């Protein structure tokens, strides 16, 4: 059995040494710095539900980070309530350690735990037919319970490193792109106030399961990072957006999904300018704009945005163009991502309420989805 343990104080490496290889037609769940981590890398196991009505939110991000050494492993969790609770922390572990059964290294079940050798203890389990997933807590007075995952069997392995990718040898994608989902969680209050959170198989709940690595922290290659994940009618869409510093000219980049009662109708690895709504179709691509105007909570940091408009295009055929509108409905999480005042930045989670569809038609319908949108400093020249 595959196995990589990361613990102690010596797990780093010296230099940034590379990563390995994506695999095709994979989840790639098995990390891609198996034995030392380098010090400017960063990978992400992440397993998200929420209620398909908006009433509920929950998300983990399962984190090596080498530039946080020596506090390079993290469970990110954050939660939110119809009732305006939310509910945000990070489990900080010594030891993090990810194992692969079977044979094929790519085609593995897959278990992830965090935790300690005070009690912390984070884990995730995946199938190795991306079937099925279980996370779990045990953190004693703070978090505990389980979510699972129902994989929906969309179509979203990327087949090649191109379709891996995030940006130019970054990657995010989505091993499991919709799931029927589960979760039965007890959070502590620290405002002892104990306050559940369940979400039953039969309501509706949805998330997904998103993997990445990047050789670099994006800290030094972004401005922006926008992530969505959306359900509204038959559609469902998930966005990983990028936009780079200005040493590279705010180059635009993405790894999306736009879903129509399961079948792929836009591949969108291409990232349009904003202030474009044209007709051209040489290529799947997605366009993502802030909005400003009309409905929705206001964004506190660097943009005061009120939500999001992605318009997915296909280059099919029929050249079909959908547009929805992201609003903000809840402030999840708020969080600055530098020091404050005029240049200052944030990182915000949001539920949104989602309308739209097909454009040129009569189609318009209505959902729920979460955001994170994130704002990075424009750096020195």
């Amino acid at each position: 059995p595959f196995i990589s343990l990361l613990q102690g104080d010596q797990f780093l490496a010296d230099t940034p040494i590379p990563g390995s290889a994506v695999i095709p037609n994979s989840g790639n769940l098995f990390p891609k710095w198996a034995d030392k981590l380098s010090p400017t890398a960063v990978e992400t196991w992440l397993f998200d539900a929420m209620a398909e009505d908006g009433s509920a939110a929950f998300t983990v991000s399962f984190f090596r980070d080498g530039s946080q050494a020596p506090a390079s492993f993290r469970a990110a969790i954050n939660a939110a309530w119809s009732d305006g609770t939310v509910w945000s922390q990070h489990l900080v572990v010594p030891v993090s350690v990810v194992t692969s059964d079977g044979p094929d290294v790519g085609h593995g079940h897959v278990a992830g735990v965090w935790r300690t050798e005070t009690r912390t203890t984070a884990s995730f389990d995946v199938a190795a037919d991306l079937s099925t997933t279980t996370v779990v807590f045990d953190a004693p007075g703070r978090i505990t319970g389980s979510l699972t995952h129902r994989s929906l069997g969309y179509p979203t392995l990327p087949q090649s490193d191109r379709e891996a990718e995030v940006a130019p040898g970054a990657y995010w994608f989505r091993p499991i792109a919709m799931a029927n989902a589960t979760v039965d969680l007890t959070f502590h209050i620290d405002d002892k106030t104990e306050k559940r959170m369940v979400l039953g198989p039969e309501q509706g709940a949805f998330g997904g399961m998103d993997r990445s690595w990047l050789p670099m922290v994006w800290g030094k290659e972004a401005t922006d990072a926008l992530f969505v994940r959306a359900q509204a009618g038959p559609y469902v869409m998930a966005v990983m957006r990028l936009v780079s510093k200005p040493h590279k000219y705010y180059q635009n980049t993405v790894n999306a999904a736009l879903y129509r009662d399961g079948k792929i109708v836009s591949n969108a690895l291409r990232s349009l300018p904003p202030d474009r709504r044209d007709t051209a179709a040489t290529a799947d691509a997605v366009r993502t704009e802030k909005l400003y105007d009309g409905d929705g909570l206001v964004a506190k940091y660097r943009d005061k945005n009120v939500g999001y408009r992605l318009e997915f295009r296909s280059a099919g055929p029929e050249r079909e163009k959908w547009s929805f509108d992201l609003r903000h409905h809840q402030a999840w999480w708020a969080k600055p991502t530098s020091r404050p005042g005029p240049d200052g930045t944030g990182n915000s989670g949001f539920v949104v309420e989602v309308t739209g569809g097909l454009v040129g038609s009569e189609e318009s319908v209505h959902g729920w989805g979460m955001t994170g949108e994130v704002e990075l400093s424009d750096g020195h020249h």
